[PDB]
């Protein structure tokens, strides 16, 4: 005689504590824990008394010796919104966090301060024991193909799966709707979840999202060799060191000259390119003009700090141009030049965009994630097919040699036992939607104009290729990009936003956001205390109403570009 979503229900659901049926036989449950409420902090909401339960699906020993485990974390209120959410990964995931149901956007309110049920995994892997000295540290988990599974699509189903059976039983009733919010990997996860799992979740909110995550070695690689020419001395290897291509001062001297080609283009000089398009079309670091000095950026002969040398604007343009291979097709997608590649607060340089193919100036080693980093570790154990485990030294040399007519291809490959490529587990690139759409799913997808990690226009070129697979996506799917805005964070945009709100309002009132309010967590960017503007349904962008403070969303409406 135990009472629905109580301290007595929720020790019920440890094993061997009653009678809970998982989807997974092999499920085991470790925690089965009645928390108290928690106060809110400087840095999150409250969170409601709730029940916690953690534990693992699908116990293991994987072809390459090591223990795999699927983790899972769920908490569930006790005062229950009737409401089930799951949150996203992120990096190549190995983690389990504390599952209150980010909704990201740099919120201070989780998903379990407003009263849902939340859930997390860290994807069939965990970075404490999955750290192979051999293969790279936590990117290991590529040495076992049913990992590599687990970390493409099956850890999300299992975990989804086991959170409705437990909330089921917990509470006597399924959820009314179900949410999932994530960025970067989180927002591949997302796009995985409405072409793969329709069904799964009703609202999906995919920001920055990696849909072509295997091809982002491949544009590393490309980066590196780009910029390689450019690079000022050597690592400890031998290797050009790419941090020194670009000093901090040279990058914000970029910034200010696509500011002076194209901060004015959306009708009003601030900072931001609301018109992106436009700038694409205009700008040319070859010919553009450094605005505080009316002179060419690049430099006439020596350098100087008010010029970027040719071999740097050269570096730069093929490195933006994307890589191709010897017949010249395009193997991942170009970028778009934004006032977000640098931006300076205070005394301080924006280091958000710069990390991902430069890394840190001030360093003797290359640490670019593109370069010797996570990201081009990650492409040589998960992503190549056979996994190419090496020395963590040897990586940024093997970005050096790599072959755009022989590597790209191991993205597409199988070999032995890894009977999937990397494309076919981790790739979301599927317009094929209609089963999310006609069932009442509605998708935001958020993209940060100035992202280093995935191109923006990568994902403008997937939502362009939904809509012409499906007239009038725009009634379930829109893509809101945002100006100056670094990878899920940062830089010289409005980088905070409430997805979670107008998600719900979408799913479940049918009220489509034709904006959604932002603001800037870096205000000092443009020397104010404090900056908002409403963020644009794809291709709309925000436009000066002619009056006002051009701080306040107010004074900005959502329109087609000039
Ligand atoms: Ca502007």
């Amino acid at each position: 005689p135990v009472p629905l979503a109580s301290r007595a229900a929720c020790e019920a659901l440890k094993d061997g504590n009653g009678d809970m049926v998982w989807p997974n036989a092999a499920t085991v449950v470790e925690v089965a824990a009645w928390r108290d409420a928690a106060p809110a902090t400087a840095s999150a909401a409250a969170l409601p008394e709730h029940c916690e339960v953690s534990g693992a699906i699908a116990k293991r020993t994987g072809i390459d010796g090591y223990p795999y485990e699927i983790k899972f974390r769920l908490r569930m209120p006790a005062e229950w919104n009737g409401r089930f959410f799951m949150e996203g990964g992120s990096g190549t995931n190995g983690s389990l966090s504390a599952a209150t149901g980010s909704i990201g956007g740099g919120q201070i309110a989780s998903a379990l301060s407003r009263n849902f049920a939340t859930i997390a995994t860290d994807g069939g892997h965990d970075n404490a024991v999955n750290d192979n000295p051999d293969a790279l540290g936590t990117v290991a988990f590529g040495l076992d193909p049913q990992a590599r599974l687990d970390m493409g699509y099956n850890s999300y189903d299992q975990v989804t799966q086991a959170g409705k059976a437990a909330v089921a039983r917990f509470y006597g009733r399924a959820a009314d709707k179900s949410y999932f919010i994530g960025c970067s990997e989180g927002g591949r996860e997302g796009m995985m979840l409405s072409q793969r799992f329709p069904s799964h979740y009703d609202g999906i909110v995919a920001g920055a999202p990696g849909y072509q995550l295997p091809k982002a070695g491949i544009s590393g690689a490309w980066t590196t060799q780009s910029l390689a020419p450019a690079a000022v001395g050597l690592d400890a290897q031998g290797v050009p060191l790419i941090n020194k291509s670009f000093s901090d001062a040279d990058l914000h001297l970029l910034s200010q000259a696509i500011l002076g080609t194209c901060d004015a283009l959306d009708g009003l000089a601030d900072g931001i390119v609301d018109n992106y398009r436009a700038c694409q079309a205009a700008f040319d670091p070859a010919t553009a003009a450094n605005p505080a000095n009316g002179q060419a950026l690049q430099c006439v002969g020596a350098k100087t700090a008010d010029c970027l040398s040719p071999v740097q604007v050269t570096a730069i343009k093929r490195a933006m141009a994307g890589p191709v291979n010897s017949a010249g097709t395009p193997l991942y997608n170009r970028w778009a030049w934004d006032a977000g590649m640098s931006g300076l607060s205070g005394t301080t340089y924006n280091q958000g965009w710069r990390s991902w193919w430069l890394g840190s100036f001030n360093s003797s080693a290359n640490n670019a994630q593109r370069v010797s980093g996570f990201s081009a570790r990650s492409w040589l154990v998960d992503f190549a097919t056979p996994p190419e485990p090496m020395p963590m030294t040897q990586v940024a040399a093997r970005m050096m040699k790599f072959d755009f007519d022989i590597d790209p291809l191991k993205i597409w490959a199988t070999s032995g036992q890894f009977t999937q490529s990397s494309m076919d587990w981790h790739g979301a690139t599927s317009t094929d939607l209609a089963a999310f759409r006609d069932r009442g799913g509605k998708m935001i997808l958020y993209h940060g104009m100035s992202d280093a990690a995935f191109s923006a226009l990568d994902t403008a070129d997937y939502y362009e290729r939904l809509g012409a697979a499906m007239p009038g996506a725009a009634g379930f799917a829109r893509l809101f990009l945002v100006p100056g805005m670094n990878h899920c964070s940062g830089g010289p945009g409005t980088d905070r936003f409430d997805m979670l709100t107008p998600l719900v309002a979408w799913v479940e009132r049918g009220e489509a956001p034709d904006q959604i309010s932002a603001w800037s967590g870096t205000p000092g960017y443009f020397g104010v205390a404090a900056r908002t503007r409403p963020l644009c349904p794809y291709p709309q962008i925000a436009r000066y109403k002619g009056s006002g403070d051009i701080n306040t969303e107010a004074n900005f409406a959502c329109a087609a570009p000039p």
